[PDB]
RNA sequence: GGGCACCACCAGGAGUGGAGCCUGCGGCUUAAUUUGACUCAACACGGGGAAACUCACCAGGUCCAGACACAAUAAGGAUUG
């Protein structure tokens, strides 16, 4: 299987966290959407009382859409390096991501433009 | 017994010790009147003539400048403002 699985969304992610350009909680991706700063927006699926996520898809309604579904969060946070060191490889003590939002970017072109295009379009 | 030296004395000078005042050091005083040093070899010495700084003392307040290791919160905020 050489196609991504929604992999040009996490990449993006690692990339941001590289060059610091991530709005992760709540607040901070809410201020990324207000100003010129926050071109894609991460929100929680599994969130209880539904209230953070409304509030993210208000937020992406407000001027311009950026949203995408997110895989648990969890999942998120440990693609992008939640925790220092963590041994030799893997073996992080889990966190979940939470809301993120992006800056910057930095990388160009590749899947993940793709499909934020097709994410777009319809 | 024999040497040597105006930090010894002679022969002399200038003196200090008295006087007032500076400044050191005691003693007393004081929250605290920071401390070191008392024969020469402590006492205008600490290059020390302190207005704060200096500064060590006292009365009071401020600050972390608690490197690093390891867990409790770990964003429903750690703590910073
Ligand atoms: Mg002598
Ligand atoms: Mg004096
Ligand atoms: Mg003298
Ligand atoms: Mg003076």
């Amino acid at each position: 299987a050489e196609l991504t699985i929604e992999d040009a969304l996490k990449v993006v992610l690692r990339t941001s966290l590289v060059h610091d350009g991530l709005a992760r909680g709540l607040r901070e991706s809410a201020k990324a959407l207000t100003r010129g700063e926050g071109q894609l927006a991460v929100l929680v699926e599994s969130v209880t009382e539904e209230a953070i996520s409304k509030l993210v898809q208000g937020l992406a309604t407000e001027n311009n859409v950026p949203l995408i579904k997110v895989a648990d969060a969890k999942q998120l946070g440990e693609w992008a390096g939640l925790g220092k060191i963590d041994r030799d490889g893997n073996a992080r003590k889990v966190v979940g991501a939470s809301v993120v939002v992006v800056k910057n970017w930095g990388a160009d072109t590749q899947e993940r433009e793709i499909l934020l295009e097709h994410f777009s379009q319809q």
